[PDB]
This record gives C-alpha cells, sequence and structure tokens, in this order.
C-alpha cells in the first residue's frame, strides 16, 4: 500500500510517499512554503519519482503551519505529533527533539512512549532560527547549503558579540570589510545560533537520546556547534528536514489500517 | 566663558558650545558616531561656526558610548546624568525621560532634584530603536526624516503582528507588494516602536512631566504614537537629539565655576 505525508511550513514544503508503513519510495522538498505553489509542486514531484497518481494513495495527512489552509487531506495533524512520530520511527529511545526551522526553534521532551511531556519554543525572535542563517548567507553571498562545509575550514573562529540578528549582520559586514576569513565568519555564525538554541534546550533539560530535525539540521556545522554547546551527543537522521512529513505519512498508515 | 559638551553615541556625534552656562551659541549633529570621523567633524563645525578655537573653551565634557576612548576632555560623564541635566535645563518638573537612540531605548525616572530614581533600557534587540526605523525606511524607500509627516495622513494603520525587526520587515515588504497605502504602512511601523518603548515606560510608571529625547524623538509620528500608547502628553524639546551634549556642556560649566572658586582675585 501507499500513504502520503505533507508538511507545509512557512518556509518549505515537504512530502513523503510511504510504502506499507515502512518504506519511503519518494521524498521531496520545495523551498517555497505556506501560501505559495509549494504544496502543488511537491505533489507533482512525488508522483513523478514513483510514477503514481492521486488515486493510488489510500490516505494523506497534512501537518505544519499551512495544513489548515489546505484541502483536501484526510487528517490534519500537529507538527509536534508528526515530528515525534517520524523521529521515533527512525531513532529509538528518543527523549528530546530539537526542531530548527525557517522561522522558529522548538524543543520537545518525550516520554517512553514518544508522547509529549514538555515543550519550549522560540518563535518571536529571528536569532537562533533558519532566518538568521538565511540572512547571513545572503550577506556572505553563499547558499545556505554550503555553510556547513565552509565552516569546517575554520581555524580561528570570529566571535559575534550581538545576539540580535540585525546587529549581528552589522558585525558580519564589518568582518567582511576587513577581510576576516569567510570560514571563520561562518564558524562564529554557527556558534551564535547554537548558543541561542542550546539555552532553550537547557531550560527543559537535556534527556538522551537527543535528536535534531528541521531544515537547519542539514547544516553539519550547526549540528556540531549544538553538540558542543549542550555537551551531549546529538543524533541526526539522514532526512532531518523530512521527519514531519514522514510522521504524517505514518499517521496516514495508521488510518489506512483503521479502514480495513 | 565658553564650555563644550560632546555626546558620542554609537550612531551619531553631537556637540554644543555653551556661553556662560546659559546660551547655546553653537550646536551640531553628525550622523557618524563612535568610532568614525564623526567627533572630529562636529568639532570643526562648532569651532568653524563660532570662530572659536580649543583655547577659548574653559572646560570640555564628553558623554555617550565613546566618551571613554575620547581624549581629552576635562571630564567624561554618564549619558544618563547628561540627558537628565540637559532636559531639566530646558523643561522644568521633568520626572520621566525617554531616550530613543540609534541602537537602544532608555527610560529614566527622576526625583524632584533631577536625580535618577529608576531606569530601564533595551539595548539587546533592534526593535523599538532607531535601527528598526532605519531598516524600514530603507525598505519603503523614504528618508527617516520624512516618516513623521507621512504618518499624519494615516486613517487605517496597517498593523504589524511581529515584534522582531526581521520578521516585521517581511510583513512590510508584503504590504508594499499589495500596494497598501504608504501612510498606513508607516503608521504601523511607528506603532510597533511605540508598543515596545511604552512597555518600558509602563513598567517604570509614567510620571509627568514626560520628555522624549534622542534622534528618534525628531520623528513626530513616533512622538504621537508614544503619547497615545502611554496615554500621557509628551514634551519634546526644540533640540531633542542634543540634550546629552547640552547636559555635558552644563557639567563643564559646573567644573569651570568650581575651579574659579579655588582662587581669589585681588584687584585695586
Ligand atoms: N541544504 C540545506 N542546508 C542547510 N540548511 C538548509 C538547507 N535547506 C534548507 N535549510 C534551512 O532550513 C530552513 C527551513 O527548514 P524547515 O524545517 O523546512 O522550516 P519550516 O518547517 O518552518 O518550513 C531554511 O531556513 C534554511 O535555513
Ligand atoms: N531628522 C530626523 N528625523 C527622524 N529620525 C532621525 C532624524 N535624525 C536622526 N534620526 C534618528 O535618530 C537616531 C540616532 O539618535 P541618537 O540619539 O543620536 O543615537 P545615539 O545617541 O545612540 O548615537 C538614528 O537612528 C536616526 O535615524
Ligand atoms: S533581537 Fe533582533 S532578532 Fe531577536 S527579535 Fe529583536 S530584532 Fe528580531
Ligand atoms: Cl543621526
Ligand atoms: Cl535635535
Ligand atoms: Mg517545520
Ligand atoms: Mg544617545
Ligand atoms: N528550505
Amino acid at each position: 500500500m501507499y500513504t502520503m505525508g505533507l508538511d507545509i511550513g512557512s518556509t518549505a514544503s515537504k512530502g513523503v510517499i510511504l510504502k506499507n508503513g515502512e518504506d519511503i519510495v519518494a521524498s521531496e522538498t520545495i523551498s517555497s512554503g505556506t501560501g505559495t505553489t509549494g504544496p502543488s509542486r511537491v505533489l507533482e514531484k512525488l508522483y513523478g519519482k514513483t510514477g503514481l497518481a492521486r488515486e493510488d494513495i489510500k490516505k494523506v495527512v497534512v501537518t505544519g503551519y499551512g495544513r489548515m489552509n489546505y484541502s483536501d487531506a484526510d487528517k490534519q495533524i500537529s507538527e509536534l505529533s508528526c515530528h515525534a512520530r517520524g523521529v521515533n520511527f527512525i531513532i529509538p529511545e528518543t527523549r528530546t527533539i530539537i526542531d530548527i526551522g525557517g522561522q522558529d526553534a522548538k524543543v520537545l521532551k518525550l516520554d517512553n512512549n514518544g508522547r509529549l511531556l514538555n515543550f519550549l519554543m522560540n518563535d518571536k525572535c529571528a536569532a537562533g532560527t533558519g532566518r538568521f542563517l538565511d540572512v547571513m548567507a545572503k550577506i556572505i553571498e553563499v547558499d545556505v547549503s554550503e555553510l556547513g562545509s565552509i565552516s569546517m575550514n575554520s581555524q580561528n573562529e570570529v566571535s559575534i558579540s550581538s545576539t540580535c540578528t540585525v546587529f549581528a549582520e552589522s558585525e558580519v559586514i564589518s568582518h567582511l570589510s576587513e577581510n576576516a576569513k569567510i570560514e571563520d565568519i561562518v564558524a562564529g555564525i554557527h556558534t551564535s545560533v547554537a548558543k541561542r538554541v542550546s539555552s532553550l534546550v537547557k531550560r527543559i533539560g537535556v534527556q538522551r537520546n537527543v535528536v535534531m530535525v528541521g531544515g537547519v539540521a542539514r547544516n553539519s556545522g550547526i549540528v556540531r556547534a549544538m553538540a558542543r554547546e549542550i555537551n551531549t551527543e546529538i543524533i541526526v537522521p539522514d532526512i532531518p528536514q523530512l521527519t514531519g512529513a514522514l510522521g504524517a505519512a505514518l499517521y496516514a498508515f495508521d488510518e489506512a489500517k483503521e479502514s480495513q
């Protein structure tokens, strides 16, 4: 059988096609989010890779910030639930999940069943989110996808003193003007983000296993800096940005069984 | 006698030459702060315009972020003290001072002698400061000096839901694309700043007279929105951006009189 999960965030749209409730036969990410052609183009592509059509999908569930402004799905489910489901499907004994997306950072604490025990989120400040990195990458004139590997070359990381995205940009521009090494600039950028998010994590208390998901988790530099700041191993799946859409597809699989 | 006050902030450098502790004979703002060529060009303009030279100045005081790092003045004094002194010189019975500058906002509560009783400051976040306005003005393609007049024509403010400068910027850009009325976009911008600064005022407790100073107080749209948010009349001096330099020049006058009093002058 096939089920579908859609995760339409305010920054990107994520889709997964799941097989018999255990095999992803296609996944897709479009860097356009809620209220764009994001969802449309996502389906388009999944149908391509697998060669399937809407008829072939027994159940579809949508999650993320745009789930409600979207018809038609069978269920619309909280992205907190969907990320937890997807992560637990890949990584067992997960007790802390750190979701860093385009415009917010979330920390979930789970009980031994994968159910939510506690939760903290920054969604008011652009620092410590993907927007911080997106702004900086545009200032440094590289794609966000390169930052992880660029920072790997850093030998004398440049500190950013400002926690504010706006004041930090001014510091980075200044560093750029006096020819600080780009790799050292990026290293300090990664550290600013990790400092912000790790403070969130320390408030709820780290409990292993700690897993990072979200688009920003694709940035290996951020993951390293986070592991440094919280002083705990961090497990990252190979499909960090897609754990929400995976979770939604698994709730879809639940639904399909339910309609035996 | 002449004294001089210099207020070197992180955004702008301001200078005042004061005659006999009473008349401002020269004033000058240069939109470059610490540490640029800003202070030097302020001095050039004060001296140039008065034909005076360093020698004619009996005492010099420096204040602001960069007072340290400025050699040399007879004294370097807190900008809190300097704004309080300058404001009290101009506006009697002042009990609350709101200083909105390029990168922070401060609220001072003063006692009946003009002494600091309480204090709150946002200096970590660009929202609710001149930087927020500077960023938005760039986006809407208007000079920051034009914002006040534009906002006067607003009849239906376009509200900004985000408190963050970066997220708010995206909302404004969206409004511009939807061809929202510019005066209503600007009014919403002014309202965002006022909500964030007025929260400081309310925590400290408004006490009349309320005075706004700082370069952002030159934006009458910000002043109107502030008065609305705190539900109190706000007085703005003629020279809101220069009150720190004026306070410094007054402390310089105090120093000058003090040194006159450690000597006797005996004439026939
Ligand atoms: N290849 C990549 N490498 C590093 N970071 C990325 C990559 N692709 C996207 N991102 C980051 O992920 C963010 C969006 O992540 P996502 O979890 O999709 O957000 P949302 O769920 O809120 O839409 C973007 O801000 C971007 O910074
Ligand atoms: N004529 C004006 N109208 C509106 N805003 C102004 C005007 N002149 C300066 N500003 C704003 O005032 C701010 C600087 O204020 P100021 O009190 O000098 O800062 P600081 O003391 O921290 O250097 C800047 O953000 C600037 O854009
Ligand atoms: S600190 Fe900077 S990034 Fe955080 S909310 Fe304030 S303006 Fe936005
Ligand atoms: Cl200025
Ligand atoms: Cl002025
Ligand atoms: Mg998300
Ligand atoms: Mg100042
Ligand atoms: N993305």
